[PDB]
């Protein structure tokens, strides 16, 4: 469970750094880190997509990136960090 | 039911590219784009309403637009991502 | 249930405009707008707190008014858009 | 519970504030500032980090810090916001 949504996130972001590396001209460092800053829904805005291609794409991954991503989040709290929680106070 | 939130969230999208593109004069897909980067709750801020009445239909939207968006990709995640993802695993 | 966290929405928005209109300077309409921004954690950050004064309401506004209006937002989709959309379909 | 989740998030925001203040070099009350409103999702972007370790720390820092602080909201809003509403109504 957690294994297969740690895997699609790792995936989804590796698209994200591809396509803002490539098409906006990030470094993949900055298309990488804006990629997480769009899916959690932060959005600082430090940067954003210039081109009309990369608003489009952006729409399109949002909608389908925010799905997994905060899945990926919920299950990572729940099976991993709760249990450790619990774990320390015994 | 998706096909109900598909068409719905299509429909406020249209809403709110018509709105931005005139009263806030920006290009059409600049508009669309808002529209998805404000009602996902990304908020960039590369645009933002400078009118009152954009402000005014902004805090509206955000309060009726938010529900559907995310009962939306709610759906997009849970009855059509995660199948295809099970069916991949097989 | 609606009727409640419809006024506590409203009397949360009234501080926050208070607030800001006066230690932010902000006009009244920008703070409102600006409120809604925050709680609904869009954060477009067209405007933000340039005060200490404002940046420690600013953290203590969002945890204690997130939970509202997210319970605002979830109630208004669930009891009055969702039976309103329901409606239309007969 | 709620006491657990409190002390956690204090910890967290700690956290946050030292690595800002130190490695991205802002005030004290600016990088706990910064730090909430990155984990609550608002984003507002007045502050972001500069350097690719404050990039990278930032990616980290949301993916094991949302879930405790959105944790610790939903724990504040159902067992001490909505009592305490409930009580005033009596
Ligand atoms: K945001
Ligand atoms: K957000
Ligand atoms: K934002
Ligand atoms: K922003």
């Amino acid at each position: 469970e957690f294994q297969v949504l740690f895997v699609l996130t790792i995936l989804t972001l590796i698209s994200g750094t591809i396509f803002y590396s490539t098409v906006e001209g990030l470094r993949p460092i900055d298309a990488l880190y804006f990629s997480v800053v769009t899916l959690t829904t932060v959005g600082y805005g430090d940067f954003s997509p210039q081109t009309d291609f990369g608003k489009i794409f952006t729409i399109l991954y949002i909608f389908i990136g925010i799905g997994l991503v905060f899945g990926f989040i919920h299950k990572l709290a729940v099976n991993v960090q709760l249990p450790s929680i619990l774990s320390n106070l015994v």
